């Protein structure tokens, strides 16, 4: 099998050398580097290197150019002056071939990379900052950066990389060929792709290399004995990293390889054994939800493409997850064939196409194609499936007909909350449908790593009238709760908007004033729930349109088609909604139009375009507030959604999925998933937690209390103690009086790693609602209680709660900006205490 994340890897022994300095871990890099197959060799020049380039590729293509010939290949192809880092990296992944005219007149095909046979490539080593560049063809595409034993790993990825866009001059040029960046102290190494657009992804997308079970390798000698061995490390660059159709590149992470590679494997063994067409053949791959699972599963697809007795492969995703941009990346391949329509044309003109073999379609439409087809040749050939998270609606009678007409077939699926007899619900079970778990990437795992955020789940309790509802267990009494009598009551409506409307900047720190922050979905029970939170949202953003000219309205939108507490598939046909809801649909759409300046109609070809601009919308932050239904609640990718706002019935995998939306990673400002719902939760939340883990697994993904965090808790996982805010509040207002208590080196570093903890903490309490109340008190009162009455009724705070919050006591505002202050005119000291991470992020707003 050769797998290149490995079951199995006995850990290395240290030399005995010295192991400090950047100078002792550059040694023996090169030097186990060297051992591993990477020749070293000297190149002081842009000019020694493209000389080098000479040969290798020269070498590699089997072929001689002329120093004119040869200049020509440079100044077109290979280092055109106008490419930048996002053009050096389209001719690594996508165009690798340059269609060559020689001095007489002949084509020949010259390579930059053998994909084929990845390891006819010419690795090789070069050094300088700390250095070690690793070339493929003479070609710099890794770079591996190494400070000293006790420097802060993290600061390391701040300094350069974000710091900014560093400019690109004529002698640095083929360095614009960078692939993977790969940083070390020799304690800890985490790689991570080199930014095309001028993005540039936080610390949180960097990751250790690890084993098949996900444990983590951490230092450089086995990171270097593993990840650098020259197999596994070409593997990494050219089969394992994506560069798709927003022109960025991305590196899997070792999860997304293994379950890959061991799909792969599966299929070339299940046919050398002509063991097709069984549950024995497949397998199911169990990451938890936004772990990556759709980058991950049609990349196996892809590289499943690539086996030479394969016909055709399957990619077939659920349409209900389908956003602005997996369209747009589907439509590259299976052209107007991927959409929320039941129409087959588009899937059958793909199956028949000639030099082809990926075909990607909806559960949907590949149920339908396969209930009304029987004779179609595809059946007959050799087919691979990849189901990406369509395990339910359409999946049963698809699974039907699958074992029915396809002869010879190797079936695989994703999951991040798998079917278990427990959930079963009618559907056969995931282990039943697609056979044995080849690899798994579980939610406890996925939080370790940082790859996926926490949530914070709040039942919002201000409402004693409906409270009754709202806390309802029997399902009979749910249903018949839908009316205005019950759940859609006005006052309740009024209510909670008005609690949305007042919080909604809170939550999605919006709050500071030039900042840009995040922004939310609110996911209602019924087509009428939406309706009425649309239409109560209008009314009441008018209200204190009156109130204040200096009131800033917040964008809301709506999308809905007609549809336990499971997630309905709602359809795509809006022919088959009432009067009512189509006439409020088509109203919210003309509304949309006019603000967007878009033409959209409620036909469903309009409709369909309405779905993917406003998953766009909503995505990039045009949109606040998305008010929705059973859309986008399973599916959608948008890691600038930090809030989910909650009144529905949600359970088991539902529950998980909706909530995951706000799950994804994106900075030190982005700490955790915002869950704020409506109806109570909690015991659903815990079901859901504990279905996909154990007992003990809610306690990892559930964020813990306001009150620990103020005073301080212990984290189970890591051991460690947490300080807790009014701790950091008081250790500051001891310690450092300031500005006068600055002054010497040691009382600026503890400085520094105190306000550090302080503006984490604070940034973590902007999401509680008591310390939003805390923090609100700090204007009010002296005089008029107009505004002390006013603070009351919109925090729900009593006279009792309202005498003790006095009593707390927080630093001075101007106290906080002294902080600050002082805080920068350190970092940039020191720009000009190896152990220090300033937070840049949190620090800028
Ligand atoms: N190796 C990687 N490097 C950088 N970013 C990644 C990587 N893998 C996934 N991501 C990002 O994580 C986000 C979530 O990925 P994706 O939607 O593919 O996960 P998912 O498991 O399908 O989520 P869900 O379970 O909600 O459908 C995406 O924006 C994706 O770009
Ligand atoms: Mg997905």
């Amino acid at each position: 099998n050769n797998f290149i994340v490995l079951d199995k890897y006995i850990k290395a022994e240290p030399t005995g050398d010295s192991y400090q300095s950047e100078s002792d871990l550059e040694r023996e890099l090169i030097q186990d580097l060297r051992n591993q197959g990477y020749e070293f060799i000297s190149v002081k020049s842009q000019s020694a290197m493209l000389a080098n380039v000479r040969e290798q590729l020269q070498n590699l293509n089997g072929v001689v150019f002329n120093d004119s010939e040869w200049r020509r290949f440079t100044e077109q192809y290979l280092d055109n002056p106008s490419d930048g880092i996002l053009d050096k990296t389209r001719k690594i992944h996508i165009d690798y071939i340059c269609d060559f005219i020689f001095d007489d007149e002949r084509l020949e095909n010259i390579y930059l990379i053998d994909k084929k046979n990845l390891m006819r490539n010419k690795v090789q080593i070069i050094q300088q900052r700390y250095d070690v560049t690793i070339l493929v063809n003479g070609l710099p595409l890794v770079q591996i950066e190494l400070k000293k034993r006790g420097v802060a790993i993290r600061e390391a990825f701040n300094q350069i990389h974000r710091y900014s866009k560093e400019s690109f001059n004529s002698e640095n040029s083929l360095f614009k060929y960078l692939q993977l960046f790969v940083i070390s102290n020799g304690t800890d190494t985490r790689y991570f792709a080199n930014t095309t657009k001028r993005d540039a992804n936080s610390f949180d997308f960097t990751m250790n290399w690890a084993k098949s079970d996900n444990t983590l390798i951490k230092d450089l000698k086995d990171f270097t004995a593993t990840c650098f061995q020259k197999h596994t490390l070409l593997n990494v660059l050219v089969n394992y990293s994506v560069f798709d159709s927003s022109q960025t590149l991305l590196v899997m992470r070792p999860y997304q390889i293994a379950a890959t590679e061991r799909i792969l494997w599966k299929i070339k063994s299940s046919f050398t054994a002509k063991n097709w067409s069984k549950p024995e053949s497949g397998g199911y791959i169990w990451h938890t939800t936004g772990s990556g699972k759709t980058l991950t599963s049609f990349k196996a697809a892809r590289l499943a493409t690539e086996l030479d007795f394969i016909d055709k492969v399957f990619f077939v995703v659920d349409r209900k997850d389908l956003d602005y941009q997996t369209m747009k990346e589907y439509q590259r391949f299976s052209p107007d064939s991927v959409n929320g329509s039941e129409n087959t044309a588009g899937l059958k003109r793909n199956l028949d196409k000639d030099d082809n073999k990926i075909i990607v379609t909806t559960i949907q439409k590949l149920n339908n194609l396969m209930k009304a087809e029987s004779d179609l040749p595809v059946y007959n050939q050799q087919v691979v499936f990849i189901f990406d998270e369509c395990h339910r609606s359409q999946f049963g009678e698809a699974q039907k007909n699958l074992k029915k007409k396809f002869k010879r077939y190797y079936q695989f699926g994703f999951t991040g909350t798998p079917i278990f007899p427990e959930n079963a619900l009618g559907s056969e079970t995931t282990a039943s449908v697609f056979g044995r778990e080849l690899h798994s990437y579980v939610i406890t795992d996925a939080i370790r790593d940082e790859k996926v955020l926490k949530f914070k789940v709040d039942y919002n309790d201000v409402r004693p009238q409906f409270k009754s509802l709202e806390t309802e267990t029997d399902e009979k009494k749910l249903s018949a709760a839908e009316n205005q009598q019950a759940f859609l009551h006005p006052m309740r409506i009024q209510e909670i908007t008005q609690y949305i409307l007042n919080n909604f900047r809170q939550k999605t720190h919006r709050t500071f004033p030039g900042s840009k922050g995040f922004n939310a979905m609110l996911a209602v029970s019924s087509v009428d729930a939406a309706k009425a939170y649309y239409a109560t949202f209008k009314r009441l953003q008018e209200e204190a349109a009156n109130k204040s000219a200096t009131y800033k309205p917040l964008r809301i939108a709506t999308i809905f088609s007609f549809a336990i507490g499971e997630i309905s598939d709602e359809t795509f046909d809006t022919s088959a909604m009432d009067s009512s809801a189509k006439e409020f649909l088509d109203a919210a759409i003309r509304e949309y139009n006019s603000h967007f300046k878009t033409n959209f109609s409620t036909d469903s070809n309009g409709f369909q375009n309405y779905y993917r601009d406003l998953a766009q919308r909503v995505k990039n932050q045009d949109i606040d507030l998305l008010i929705v239904v059973g859309m986008f609640l399973t599916g959608f990718d948008a890691p600038t959604l930090n809030t989910l706002f909650v009144d529905k019935n949600l359970r088991y995998h539902g529950l998980m999925q909706a909530f995951s939306r706000t799950n994804r990673i994106y900075d030190a400002t982005k700490t955790f998933g915002n869950i704020v719902t409506f109806r109570d939760l909690e015991r659903s939340t815990i079901d859901a937690i504990t279905l996909f883990g154990d007992k003990n697994t809610k306690n990892v993904v559930l964020e813990k209390s306001y009150t620990e965090y103020m005073e301080g808790f212990t984290d189970a996982a890591t051991g460690e103690a947490k300080r807790g805010f009014m701790t950091v509040v008081s250790e500051l207002e001891q310690r450092f009086p300031d500005p006068t208590s600055i002054e010497s080196e040691k009382e600026k570093k503890d400085f520094v790693k105190l306000f550090g903890e302080y503006l984490r903490a604070e940034n973590i309490l902007q999401n509680y609602d008591e310390f939003a109340t805390l923090k609100a008190l700090q204007q009010i009162d002296l005089s008029d209680p107009v505004a002390v009455e006013k603070f009351k009724a919109e925090h729900y705070v009593d006279d009792e709660k309202f005498a003790e919050l006095q009593t707390i006591r927080l630093p001075a505002d101007r106290k906080i900006q002294d902080y600050r202050s002082a805080y920068n005119d350190i970092r940039d000291w020191q720009r000009r205490w190896d152990d220090v991470v300033f937070e840049v992020d949190l620090l800028k707003s």
